[PDB]
């Protein structure tokens, strides 16, 4: 019976199918983060500030209750997205063909932040030196991931959860194209000579090479493992070094790499691996891939010329290894990754992959960021009851030395440091959020812009370079 109900009252907005619209899409993927009772609240009495308003005037609680069972049942059939519906989806407001190669404004453009507003889907472009707009424009629905730039740090690729891809123009400040690669997203990567976009889509199971120029389609590749099983894509990276990309798979024993140095990667090399890779980060010389399985199985270490597993490192809870950071301690490299399910810093002794210590704290975190300049580590204790505070280990010491609370009660976290690491900007992920600005060596506050829920901010220099 929701079937109905959608079509009466939801599909001028959510899209024939749910695929999505004027709103966001409602597939069962769609709302894997959102609960069936918020879902249910969500419909009844909306969303403030929000196109979405709510039904509980029109609807009583049988058919608040079958349009959520809806929502959340399965198809009959998997919902498609072929190459087609994506050369289709495809706009160009603004060909780069057509745009001047100059800056037209003069903050430094290697010193820009793009600072994602995740709350009412913004982007805001930011001088990077004094801390105010130069640009300000509407978003995708769901903006997930860090956006990804081109070689020169001019153009920037966003990539949405409903599988919405946008070209953005710095030097112009303009959206350049936008095509949407596929219907429930994962992430992108950019490869290192600006020629191609690869995104990784969970539904389809596939991934999806544009030109990294117009988002236009180059091919669509099937993401199943050598014996035809069909996988979704956990994530896309980019190895510089060895001009590849490297794709992690969620469902099949397997693992890819797609080279680029000789054209357009359609073709990947096979590397079977013994379990499951949800997340990697890749060795500060690309030689070594640290895997997170999804099983509680500790970590995995993979060589990946050979694909031999080297290593298994032992981890406490699960952690998000794909975020962590390297330094040097005793001129020797070390690792830290934060946790997902236990309030605890992993740090990791790449020599002989051992495990060296475990730093405890008020929760499990999301992220993790450092600097050449500053001395210490920056994470958070985003998923916690206790987590308005942004910690700060020492690197050498490895011992939390200060903490930062910005907004006392609000969650805290993300940071991102200037190119001269002189500063860092940390986020209040709350309606009443604000982007933070601190001096990175006097820990003292400098500046405070108030936003709705920003989430990630991404300084051009640091990222490129
Ligand atoms: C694989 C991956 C990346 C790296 C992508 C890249 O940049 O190439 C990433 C990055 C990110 C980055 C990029 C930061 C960066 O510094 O690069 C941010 C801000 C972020 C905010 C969130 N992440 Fe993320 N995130 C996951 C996956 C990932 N997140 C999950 O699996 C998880 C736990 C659940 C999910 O449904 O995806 C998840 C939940 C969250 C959130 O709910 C956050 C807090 C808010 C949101 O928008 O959903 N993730
Ligand atoms: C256009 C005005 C809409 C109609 C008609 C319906 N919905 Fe909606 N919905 C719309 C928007 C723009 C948004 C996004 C709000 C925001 O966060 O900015 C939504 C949101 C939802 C959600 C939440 C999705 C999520 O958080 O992941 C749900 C579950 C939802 N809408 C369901 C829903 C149903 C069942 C509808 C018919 C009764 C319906 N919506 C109508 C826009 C519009």
């Amino acid at each position: 019976p929701g079937e109905a109900l959608y079509r009466q009252h939801c599909q001028a907005c959510h899209g024939a199918g749910r695929l999505g619209g004027s709103g966001p899409t409602l597939l069962p993927e769609s709302l894997s983060r959102l609960k069936p009772a918020q879902a249910r609240e969500v419909i009844l009495h909306g969303r403030p500030a929000t196109q979405m308003a709510g039904f509980a005037g029109q609807l009583d609680d049988a058919a608040a209750d079958a349009l959520v069972a809806y929502l959340y049942q399965a198809p009959p059939r998997e919902p498609q997205w072929s190459a087609e519906d994506i050369r289709a989806s495809q706009v160009q407001p603004h060909p780069l063909a057509t745009l001047p190669s100059r800056p037209r404004f003069e903050a430094d453009p290697l010193n820009l932040f793009v600072v994602v507003e995740s709350g009412d889907h913004h982007v805001t472009i930011l001088d990077g030196d004094r801390f105010e707009p130069i640009a300000r424009f509407p978003s995708r629905y769901a903006l997930h991931g860090g956006p990804k730039f081109s070689p020169d740090g001019r153009l920037v690729y966003f990539a949405s959860r409903d599988g919405w891809v946008t070209l953005y123009d710095l030097y112009n400040l303009k959206v350049v194209a936008e095509v949407r690669a596929g219907l429930n997203t994962r992430n992108l990567a950019v490869s290192d000579d600006g020629r191609w976009v690869l995104v990784g889509n969970y539904l389809p199971g596939n991934l999806v090479l544009l030109d990294a120029r117009d988002l236009s389609l180059v091919q669509v590749i099937p993401a199943a493992d050598a014996q035809g099983q069909a996988s979704r894509v956990s994530a896309v990276y980019t190895a510089p070094p060895r001009h590849s990309f490297v794709v992690a798979l969620k469902d099949v024993h397997e693992l890819w790499e797609l080279p680029y140095a000789n054209g357009k990667p359609v073709a990947p090399k096979r590397l079977a691996v013994a379990d499951y890779l949800d997340d990697f980060s890749f060795s500060p010389d690309y030689r070594y891939l640290l895997g997170s399985s999804r099983q509680a199985r500790g970590g995995e270490v993979i060589e990946l010329d050979s694909g031999a597993r080297v290593a298994s490192i032992p981890l406490s809870g699960m952690p998000h290894l794909g975020s962590g950071i390297y330094w040097k301690r005793d001129g020797r490299w070390v690792f830290a990754t934060p946790n997902i399910s236990r309030g605890v810093i992993s740090v990791i002794d790449l020599q002989n992959w051992k495990p060296l210590k475990e730093i405890v704290t008020d929760g499990p975190g999301f992220f993790m960021r450092s600097h050449a300049d500053s001395p210490y580590a920056w994470t958070d204790t985003f998923l916690g009851k206790k987590h308005d505070e942004i910690l700060l280990i020492d690197k050498q010491t490895l011992e939390i030395a200060h903490r930062l609370r910005p907004s006392p009660g609000k969650v805290a976290g993300h940071v991102e440091f200037t190119r001269d690491g002189r500063y860092a900007l940390l986020s209040v992920w709350d309606r009443d959020g604000a982007l933070v600005v601190y001096d990175a060596h006097s820990l003292e506050e400098v500046k405070r812009l108030p936003m709705n829920k920003p989430s990630g901010k991404y300084n051009v220099g640091n990222k490129i370079g």
